């Protein structure tokens, strides 16, 4: 049930007048027409105003300007003293309410972002990340082997199976969150960054429900481990001290939220994405599972590339600014657009091709650099490549055989549900 597909095909062309980021209904159409969309707007309109879409959108506030080009995107990342993180990273505003679960370091300029962050930054280093390697693969190998074991007819949904569960136990882990707990969390985060898919909820009240769900317990558990330390992140929060004084309670849910939020819903993409494009492109898969540790540098970055699970940050001026022509002013939110720059026809080469051998390859998908660069990219890199080894060294076969369920999302380039099949 697979279309057929060809390596190396740009979309097709999609006229600049057809276009509406501000509408839900272009976000649930499929990646060509995306695609064909973002490249009409780097050749034709590379800055431009949109509305916010219509999901809580009497609340969202004002739009914003897209930024489609790499090198925009490049030079916003990296003048943070005009492109303020501060006070939303989405699109919509943060009321009051939302501010409650989700006012953490991502949404803070330095220096109080930096004094956040150096708090757990020490824990994703490479270095620390070769530790718990053995971990990873450990947790990859027994959910691959689960796979087989549950599934006889060789047949299963890749997100709910390895996908999803495999970057959840890593994160979970690292923040000392015990074994029986996983499954409550993986729901609490789908809800958190699904808001919008009827799949998952389009209830405003039901995702306040499950953000004061989780961030209570993010505060009972950091209340236990005040009481009695252990090695965990959380221990690590309730112990900081910023300048003598400690964080607030408030402060330690919000971040708790932060980590188990971008464990969970990023690295699964990039493995369900990986894994339909080796299904679309034979060649590839081939080239890879004939020299994994020779290729699999290049091939875990060139997945993130053609992923890109995170579709766009914002940010927010703080001075009036003439970027390529058009005159933004202070106070205005612009957007970053990664699913775009990690197309652009100016940085690569053949962009339409997936290229497990590509080099260079600077994919920004975990964004363009900087101070908020992503804590988990090396965490990811690894969590990606241990779970193809698995599938490559026990069901080397495995393929999508539908069309996946794809997240309505602005934000998030979700797949809900991926059936493949193995011998
Ligand atoms: C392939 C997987 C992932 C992708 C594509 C991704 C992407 C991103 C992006 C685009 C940003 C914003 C960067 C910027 O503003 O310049 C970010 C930030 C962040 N990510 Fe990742 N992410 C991934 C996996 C993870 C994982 C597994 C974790 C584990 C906890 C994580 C934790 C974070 C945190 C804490 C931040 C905020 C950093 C800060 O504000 O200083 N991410 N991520
Ligand atoms: C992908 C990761 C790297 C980052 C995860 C960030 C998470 C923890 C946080 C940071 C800011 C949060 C959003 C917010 O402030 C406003 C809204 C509007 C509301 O109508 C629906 C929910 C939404 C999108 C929140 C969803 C959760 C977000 C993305």
């Amino acid at each position: 049930g697979l279309l057929p597909r060809v390596n190396g095909t740009p979309p097709p062309e999609v006229p600049l007048a057809d276009i509406e980021l501000g509408s839900l209904e272009f976000w649930g159409r499929d990646d060509d027409f995306r695609d064909g969309a973002f490249a009409t707007l780097r050749r034709e309109a590379p800055i431009s105003f949109w509305p916010p879409i219509e999901l809580a959108g009497l609340t969202a506030g004002k739009g914003h300007w897209a930024l489609t080009k790499h090198d925009d995107i490049h030079f916003a990342s990296r003048h943070p003293e005009i492109f303020h993180s501060s006070p939303n990273i989405v699109i919509h505003d943060q009321t009051p309410e939302l501010a409650e679960y989700f006012g953490s370091m991502i949404v803070l300029d330095d220096p109080r972002h930096q004094r956040l962050r150096s708090i757990v930054s020490r824990a994703f280093t490479p270095k620390v990340v070769a530790r718990i390697e053995a971990s990873v693969r450990e947790r990859a190998h027994r959910l691959v082997a689960a796979m087989i074991e549950n599934h006889p007819d060789g047949q299963a949904d890749l997100v709910s199976e390895l996908a999803g569960p495999l970057p959840l136990q890593i994160i979970c882990d690292m923040m000392g969150i015990p074994e029986e707990d996983h499954e409550q969390i993986f729901h609490w985060t789908n809800v958190i960054l699904g808001f919008g898919d009827p799949d998952l909820t389009t209830d405003f009240d039901e995702f306040l429900q499950v953000s004061m769900a989780i961030g209570g317990y993010a505060t009972a558990l950091a209340d236990d481990r005040r009481v009695n330390h252990h090695g965990d992140l959380t221990t690590s929060l309730v112990e900081a001290e910023v300048d003598g004084e400690r964080l607030s309670s408030s402060e330690i849910a919000m971040f708790f939220i932060l980590l188990v939020v971008a464990g969970n819903e990023t690295t699964r993409n990039a493995i369900s994405h990986g894994m339909l494009a080796l299904s679309r492109y034979p060649d590839e898969r081939a080239k890879w599972w004939s020299d994994f540790d020779g290729l699999a540098a290049t091939a875990v970055e060139e997945i993130v590339r053609w992923a890109s699970p995170v579709v766009y940050m914002r940010r927010t001026l703080s001075q009036d600014v003439d970027l390529r022509g058009t005159k933004m002013a202070a106070g205005d939110k612009v957007t970053l657009w990664y699913c775009s720059a990690n197309r652009d026809e100016e940085k690569f080469a053949d962009p339409w091709t997936f290229d497990v051998t590509r080099n260079p390859n600077p994919q920004v998908g975990f964004g363009g650099g900087g101070a908020h660069f992503c804590l988990g990219a090396n965490l990811a890199r690894r969590e990606i490549r241990v779970v193809f080894d698995e599938l490559r060294r026990q069901m080397p076969d495995v393929v999508a055989t539908e069309e996946p369920a794809r997240l309505l999302s602005q934000f998030i380039h979700g797949i809900k549900r991926l059936p493949v099949a193995w011998s």
